[PDB]
């Protein structure tokens, strides 16, 4: 077994969405064990082929029976709680049951195996509307959406297990299969020439390759615990990732893109702070904005807009 | 229809537990029709007589095909969400299906049927370590407990609600039926002769009689809406709390109480600013501290420390 004496048994669950998916094509090659937990309510069966090392259970983090089987078979020594259920604002019974008894049941199963690390992806929207921007990692939380209220009751409850626990609030990741929000839409728009549109909201943006340096860093033991921002700390306007996309497609607008004020739950500025995490872990973003976007649309060069092309080669 | 309409058909989740209790105890005399949905894990059965004007079903806020089904048939004009979870603080699971996902299935069931206004009672576990007492109604929900994390989320929830929602985070409500915490805890034991220790923490306390006051306004058309303390504003500590038991039992210590830390997760100071609450709706509470406090000791006085006696004949 491989990486000689630090081969982890992942288990990945949301594993086959934007971020578990960029894991496992991160993790895979260098001969770790994958079992991946996903319902496909937003993820797609095709990033994950019949491959070696990677072994698929279809099911709900809802489902604490499931999920005792799978830990009680594969025994992990590491989790990677990516499951989230988000697509519809309304149904806040879904975001309940998948953020906060899914985090539950995650966090239960995962101390009785004996799990010695855990990784949870939270959403900035925990935030609700800051304070003080760049907002630092002792900002209240204070959600007003289902997504964040559920999130960031399941974020809560992960924090109380006994498993040592890494809580990552994200900027907004690029990479691989990211086929969602104003990039996609600025690249598929301005190079078909259809009208774009900014709001005027202010954002942060990570490059795949710094989320996974610190998921790496994460999961090493003996790290530091707790909640923790993961950003360049740096906030660009949409209408800046808008300037990037359109220099990079080198197109020519007929009128000027109009730059609208935000709908009444759109937060005008979300920009997270990292310099904790640059203390306490080691780690620092190494790619800046324009990097960053300019990545992202070279990928949709190379495979379209699209969250299905694997860069796994089957058949095993 | 009585009281004459301002007669309410309303339902009470929880309605078995201290405060769904005292609130049918004080409605159900006015006139007003009551049904109560309770699954008894904390409240009781003997607290709900077969009497007019009150109907029961024994069911879980968790359960949105019975909560459908209550709705429909009861129509109701108001609801109290009165259901909450919290015995077992490592039963994660269930504090998240009552107190969130029940929270949800009564705010979906009260949308879809129409109801005038929703009443939500909060614990003050949702500022978990507050950075300033008495807690002002801006501080942020911090909770770190099975209980608190479960119960913000639950009112969180009900606020996106289109029903109009009160949603009162609430002192330390004494009266009928409260056979919990310090207060019955020194009373038996002082009485008893039996040693008492206090924690060095304060809280504040506030009678049912100002509870009840504050319930009623929430309740009412056109009223504020929104999250609002509910408290006289003063802290006192729980050593304040036993000298008043000692005084009114009339008990002499052979030692001095101990005082001890409080626990790990136990706030030192959780006392809450009514401000808000006394600008927006005009209600204050009357009853001092000495006065709750000794309000519910002549309660246990004639009854007993118990959660069984009901005032309904
Ligand atoms: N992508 C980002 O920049 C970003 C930012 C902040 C936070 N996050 C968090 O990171 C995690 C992953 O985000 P993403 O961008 O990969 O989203 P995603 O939708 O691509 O991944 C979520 C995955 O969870 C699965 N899922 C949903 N409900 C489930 C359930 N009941 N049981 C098992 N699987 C379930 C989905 O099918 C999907 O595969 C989420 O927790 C999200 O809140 C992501
Ligand atoms: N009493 C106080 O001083 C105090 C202070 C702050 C907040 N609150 C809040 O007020 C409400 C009532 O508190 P209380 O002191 O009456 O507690 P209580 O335990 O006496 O009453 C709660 C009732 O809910 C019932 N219940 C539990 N789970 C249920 C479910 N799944 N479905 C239906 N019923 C269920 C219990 O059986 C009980 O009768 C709770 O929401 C509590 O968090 C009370
Ligand atoms: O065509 C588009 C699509 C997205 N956005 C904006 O881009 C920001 C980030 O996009 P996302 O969809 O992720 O929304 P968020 O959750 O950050 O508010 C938001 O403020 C959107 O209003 C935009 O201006 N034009």
């Amino acid at each position: 077994l491989v990486p000689r004496g630090s081969h982890m048994r992942i288990l990945i669950t949301g594993g086959a969405g934007c971020l578990g998916s960029n894991l496992i094509e991160h993790w895979l090659p260098q001969g770790h064990e994958i079992l991946v937990i996903d319902n496909f309510a937003t993820g797609k069966r095709e990033v994950l082929p019949p491959v070696a090392g990677l072994s698929v259970i279809e099911g709900s983090v809802t489902d604490a029976g499931l999920l005792e089987r799978a830990f009680d078979s594969f025994k992990p020594t590491h989790v990677v709680h990516s499951a989230a259920a988000y697509k519809d604002p309304d149904d806040w019974a879904e975001d309940a049951a998948t953020n906060v008894q899914g985090s539950i049941n995650v966090a239960k199963a995962a101390s009785k195996a004996g799990v010695k690390r855990l990784l949870n992806f939270q959403t900035a929207l925990c935030y609700g509307r800051p304070a003080t921007v760049p907002i630092p990692i002792d900002s209240p939380t204070a959600p007003f959406t289902s997504y964040g209220i559920s999130k960031t009751a399941g974020e809560a409850f992960l924090m109380m297990s006994d498993v040592p626990v890494v809580s990552l609030r994200l900027a907004n990741v690029t990479g691989p299969r990211l086929a969602i929000g104003p990039i996609p839409t600025f690249y598929k728009r301005l190079k078909a020439g259809q009208k774009c549109f900014c709001s005027d909201t202010v954002r942060d943006f990570l490059d795949m390759s710094d989320f996974l340096a610190i998921a790496d860093l994460s999961l090493q033991e003996g790290r530091p615990t707790g909640v923790f921002n993961v950003s360049t700390g740096e906030g660009h306007s949409i209408k800046e990732v808008f300037d990037v996309v359109l220099d990079y497609v080198g197109a020519t607008l007929a009128e000027p893109v109009p730059v609208v004020a935000p709908g009444a739950d759109d937060v005008p500025s979300v920009v997270l702070d990292p310099s904790k995490t640059e203390t306490e872990f080691g780690w620092k973003a190494k790619v800046d904005f324009k990097d960053t976007i300019t990545g992202q649309l070279a990928w949709y060069d190379k495979y379209g807009v699209t969250d299905i092309f694997s860069h796994l080669s089957a058949p095993k």
